[PDB]
């Protein structure tokens, strides 16, 4: 029994038991009790909190990358993003503030986050802001140390 | 170590980039590539099954040792998620051709047609050259038919 | 000794007791009181659904796939179609749209099932409609939630 | 990081193909035998006791626990089964010659007769190029006889 | 048996240099620049993606391998890191100008502006001939936004 | 998996196990524990004890240099001295005789470090006197074994 | 092919030599330079970057590849190690002036000053015309600082 | 990993991995184990037993010029002299008679090495004599078959 936590949209997670150490996107998909499959997006959360999309058929060793939690959510479309320098992509069109606070690997409550603008100002998203990554342009977002 | 990699627009029009390392980054691609600014261009290597597999600017990639000698560099805010004769799938624009399709599925598109398969309902045709907004709601479902004559 | 749900091809299953947890397939098949053995097919049922073909001197760890669900049915062919994606083997000519939309982990009541022809008009398996799967080319099949 | 296996056809012509990926799916191995449409394929490592295992597109495989070098991939259908010399096999295509059986057998094909054994009645030869019809209603029994002379 | 560098100042002006060996040192290479002396002067190795890479007196760096083709060398104490673009840089001068900015950031300096992004606050943008005075406290930002008229 | 000594601006040790054996600078600074990355100095240090500064995207085979201590400290400057000759960096304006001896590859306790200065008098580090780097000019600095 | 080195002494005084062959020994040279018996003397050639590399009368030196058209030839049964401004040197006379190790070092000697830098220790300063004992216990350490006013 | 063999005055050899095949002299010292490092002569021992002396800050290829033997020595001053008509310079002031022997190529035990004097008798360096290179002049070795 492989142990992996299965994360949601809104990073709670629930965890899973695999028979198998090297997985598929269905298995772990199948495992999460989750249907249809080819209607979910499933992303190994890396240990240094990159989320890598995998494929339905896409083999993927679990333990050789250290990966011991995996994201899973319903997604027709990934939308791309970026959070303190990581190339991050996000299956649902909404992200609220904690949980970017959450990918940035920062105390949520201790920083605030904002939408990073060039040239003009930063709107800030708050901790439960459900922020629309439907928006034209990549969405580029920065943590700020909370005094 | 001159490393030569095809790297494919959205169009599969191909243009042949020489890398100094053979395990570059997505950034060091994007940038080889002649692209800017970085952070608006999605990468994603070849595989040898046709996959598209993302990278990240970051992510080290190994090319002798995946045997990835294609790569697919596109203008990118947001990845699409559709199905090819059951493959898992990742476009980087709102837009895919039928001629595109019916080349991620392996096929000759003169001999082949691409339907988007929808179940229950009549399957709707991809031209070879007809633009497909893979934004509609749902995951598209591709299948290729072989064309009795070849038109 | 280690107890394991057989089914045959209407999914009708029998409580059986084996006293080797690595059985072989000819040790399923005589417990589950099916002679004779070489007239019969053994299929492992996979917690992902898949049904995985046993031979009769191949031994099979129940333990370590996990599996407490074995289908036997007799047949001298084997066919191959797809249910939601899924590469499956039916050791019967026919199957009904109730086996299917079990094969496909759905609610069969909630849900309809469709012999997907790509280009032309699908067709909808009934319940109890027994659906003739030695028909030239792989039966593709998917499951529509029934709105 | 070239891990190769032989690929063989319903008529035993084999193809060397390199995996980048030592456990590759089912999939992994039809697209690199290079054959479309991968769903109209059916692949069955062939282990080393000759035995025939189907695999599933989605199925994971690792070649080198299972000591497994010859892969079989051929448009398939329907399986069908049989027996030859106690083995239990399946076959892709609806026909199967005797040198493929007395292939399977592990014998040398010139030294040995494959007979269809019809139990109580009389037993039919397969000829070596004979290709047999395994869609014949039954588990089909084929059993190898020396050829001695 | 010459091989060409261009040697780049803080403020970007060139000058070829020929070396005896396609592997120079860091001090080798100070020295055939003509400068002096050399413990006061900053070699960074300018990369095919723009990185400039640090290089000891000692330390010996194939250009050839590693496809440099432009050497910077200027009298630095102290190098200062900075961001453009994304891109992890180093300065060994206490300043630098929005156009050598827009030159790290491979941009058409004319079509583009150089701003210091600030989180949540205000950005200061940055001239093309302003000197920028990287020894604020801190790491600096810097990002580059298109001049669409 | 790559056991690596990450040292800090006092040379402190942490051992940080690593998935890849060919990690970035920003991998390295994440498997460190320290936030924001983009804050931070990475130094791989060398065989000959020679500092080589590393990019947060720069690939490093830590095998192939035989490199098995990295220096990771917040920096948004390096400054430039010499230790015994050895063209160096460091990443904190401050700096301790005790890890110049370190440096030099001495015994700190059998040696005495001096900041060189030609035609004037040499002014000595004691190994717990944080010299200040920021002075105008390149440190130049040499032990001498105390008698 | 007649190449011309200039051949310098222990004072730096030079003297213009041709050679028929490009690639000469170290006893050519020294025969060249009209030097007699060819076993008291040493050769260093003076590389681009100042080094002084000893070279022995069997030893090939391309003088072309290495772009080195300076030689040094001084009679010598011994040869000193010593540094300036931290690069590696040998001096094949007991001797060397002030003028000397500014002029190794690459600096206009009326603008310098050199020192005989002693860790810990109060920096002996060379004048350009003193002569410096190098036969001294230890490797001599030279640095050369800006003189404010050229004297 | 590339071996050199480091010798001493003395021609007792010591095995040294070094990760760079062209290392500088710092780097052969330092991979001795030998410091100061300013305070060592580093010279390649060269196939045809030629002693070219290297700087520290100079590059040398190991496996073009097909050098696998290495010697490092204390010295602040190189003694020139010749034997059996070869070019040589010694790091330490002494010298031994089996040391010379063993440069000039030759079976120590079957040879007598001579100071050749020209007019004058010859002097026979015994094979543990530490002979005197600081004497006035360039010393001339030649050896002799002893009978
Ligand atoms: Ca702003
Ligand atoms: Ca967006
Ligand atoms: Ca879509
Ligand atoms: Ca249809
Ligand atoms: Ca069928
Ligand atoms: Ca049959
Ligand atoms: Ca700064
Ligand atoms: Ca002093
Ligand atoms: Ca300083
Ligand atoms: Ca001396
Ligand atoms: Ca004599
Ligand atoms: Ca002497």
């Amino acid at each position: 029994r492989v142990a992996v936590q299965v994360f949601d949209e809104n990073l709670n997670a629930k965890d899973v038991h695999l028979t198998d150490p090297v997985p598929t996107g269905r298995q772990i998909i199948k495992a999460a009790g989750k249907h249809p499959v080819d209607d979910y997006a499933v992303l190994a959360w890396m240990p240094d909190n990159a989320l890598r999309p995998l494929h339905l058929d896409e083999t993927f060793d679990l333990r050789q990358h250290g990966v011991e939690r995996i994201l899973v959510a319903p997604s027709d479309t990934l939308y791309r993003f970026f959070i303190d320098g990581q190339d991050q992509e996000w299956p649902v069109r909404g992200i609220t503030g904690v949980v970017l606070k959450t990918l940035a690997g920062v105390d949520p409550a201790a920083f605030e986050v904002f939408l990073v603008i060039p040239g003009d100002d930063d709107i800030r998203v708050e901790d439960h802001e459900l922020f629309d990554l439907a928006r034209k342009g990549v969405e580029h977002f920065q943590t700020v140390k909370r005094k």
